[PDB]
């Protein structure tokens, strides 16, 4: 029997558990089988001059290519200079996850290939198509453009222009569709939505995953977690990329207008991928109820929305900032920094030493185990306020409660709360194990009274 707030912590990271199970009858893929379904055709470009990476080079059409008139697409015309500004960052999106470049420039005789961009308008040729790189017209993708027809005409970050480039492009990288007038019925796996790969045809309604409300179009503009993890695998991770200290969400310093927050309203739509360094997820902006997961490869509910941000697969991001809303923080093993905000937060450190900040309203700090905060490693809560914030370690001590005393006696249980009336500092020592000394110490900026702990 633990309290509450353990169940409500424990109950969302589980949330958006992959694999071994059936989700609408279908079965649920992990991150790698998808993968592996993501890049079943065989196809992708070689590393011809050997050097790790897949070198590409790019041309936007000024001209039709030889034939062109026999393929029935109708008048050809070449991309204006959003569409060129737009694949541009959509590229850039790829080369940030995979070993791939991409050079704008003629075919070159060191390229492992080249790729095509072009316009055409008759729409009998469908709103966009590309090709696998292993057929005759590989690198090529084309685009839709008619009085009937305008989404190609104006991409930009968030809508379905912007996503059909980022979608077309990974398909001449080799990516298939998550499956072969058919509807989300016909998937093979649970996971086939656009809230987990670019490459599927289904909205993020049929995984339960809520971005947006009729009438109004919220679209992923870069690889989302399946894709990234497909691309690697087919590539190589790219660990080059962001490998400095980096900030996502508000105050972002990750230059990609998709990782970019700037207001309340805005509505984020992505995946992390990360080289290393120390990194924080600022979601300070947002007043809506957050819940944020820093374990690699989930999900998190943000600004209003679900499932709408994650960590892809192999990162680890450090810190995570919530705002106004009453928020639930998940760290992972690493030292985290975690600020809850305004509203009543429900923290969660996880494994090692971290560094919490409950902000004002009242805040719970919750305690899983007993290795998440031992006198080696122990957390440390900047700013607990006594008689408001708690400390609950219920699902540890199951609601058994503690024996707070002054000195260690020997029995399992035994817990001792200090403080330092002159830096302020207090600190919980507990023996759970009932070994005559502390196996468990949280220090604190901020007398802690033994009614503030929930045990
Ligand atoms: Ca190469
Ligand atoms: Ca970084
Ligand atoms: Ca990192
Ligand atoms: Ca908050
Ligand atoms: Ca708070
Ligand atoms: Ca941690
Ligand atoms: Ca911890």
């Amino acid at each position: 029997g633990t309290s509450s707030a353990f169940t409500q912590i424990d109950n969302f990271s589980h949330f958006y558990d992959r694999g071994d199970h059936l989700v609408n009858g279908k079965p649920s893929f992990t991150v790698d089988q998808v993968a592996d379904q993501l890049t079943r055709s065989g196809a992708s470009w070689h590393d011809l001059n050997n050097d790790g990476v897949i070198n590409l080079t790019y041309t936007f059409l000024t001209a039709p290519p030889v034939g062109y008139a026999s393929r029935g697409l109708g008048t050809f015309s070449q991309f204006s200079a959003l569409q060129k500004e737009q694949a541009k960052l959509s590229l850039e999106s790829w080369a940030d996850v995979a070993k791939v470049t991409f050079t704008e420039g003629p075919a070159a005789r060191g390229d492992d290939g080249h790729m095509t961009f072009a316009n055409f308008s008759a729409s009998n040729g469908g709103a966009a198509f590309a090709y696998l790189p292993n057929s005759s017209r590989k690198g090529e993708s084309w685009y839709l453009i008619n009085k009937d027809y305008q989404v190609n005409k104006t991409p930009g970050e968030g809508n379905y222009g912007r996503q059909t480039l980022t979608h077309e492009i990974g398909h001449t990288l080799g990516l298939s569709h998550p499956g072969d007038n058919p509807t989300y019925r016909d998937a093979v796996y649970a996971e086939d939505t656009r809230a987990y790969s670019v490459m599927s045809y289904w909205s993020e309604k049929n995984t339960g995953q809520v971005f947006t409300k009729t009438g109004e179009g919220a679209y992923a503009s870069a690889p989302l977690l399946d894709d990234i993890a497909a691309v690697q695998k087919l590539y190589g991770a790219n660990l080059e990329t962001r490998a400095d200290d980096t900030v996502y969400g508000f105050n972002s310093t990750a230059d990609r207008d998709f990782y970019s927050a700037t207001s309340s309203t805005d509505k984020l739509i992505f995946s992390v991928w990360d080289g290393g360094g120390n990194d924080t997820l600022d979601f300070s902006g947002f007043s809506q109820n957050q819940k944020i997961n820093l374990t690699a490869g989930s999900f998190s509910d943000v600004g209003g929305m679900t499932g709408n941000v994650s960590i892809a697969q192999g990162v680890t991001i450090e810190n995570a900032i919530g705002g106004s809303g009453n928020d639930l923080l998940i760290g992972n093993d690493a030292a985290n920094v975690l600020k809850g905000g305004a509203g009543n937060d429900i923290i969660y450190g996880g494994g090692g030493a971290d560094v919490l900040w409950g902000g004002t309203g009242s805040d719970t700090f919750v305690f899983g185990a007993v290795s998440d905060s031992t006198p080696k490693a122990a957390d440390i809560i900047k700013d607990f306020q006594s008689g408001f914030d708690k400390i609950d370690l219920t699902a540890i001590t199951k609601l058994g409660g503690l024996n707070f005393v002054d000195a260690f006696t020997g029995h399992a249980g035994d817990a001792i709360v200090s403080y330092h009336q002159a830096s302020n500092a207090g600190s919980l020592q507990v023996d759970f194990s009932g070994q005559g000394v502390a196996d468990f110490l949280v220090t604190t900026v901020g007398q802690v009274a033994t009614y503030d702990i929930v045990a």
